[PDB]
């Protein structure tokens, strides 16, 4: 039974990555939004 659950302990060490993927979305959006907004700043002059 301990081995059965020793394996589960590793199964659980194996959500952070999906948040990491999200981290990159956060980065891309803000980076590109700054460019979109500067393009808007000119359009809005």
């Amino acid at each position: 039974q301990q081995i059965d659950q020793q394996i589960e302990e590793e199964n659980i060490r194996q959500q952070r990555k999906a948040l990491q993927r999200e981290i990159e979305d956060d980065v891309s959006k803000q980076r590109e939004i700054k460019g979109q907004l500067l393009a808007e700043e000119f359009e809005r002059e």
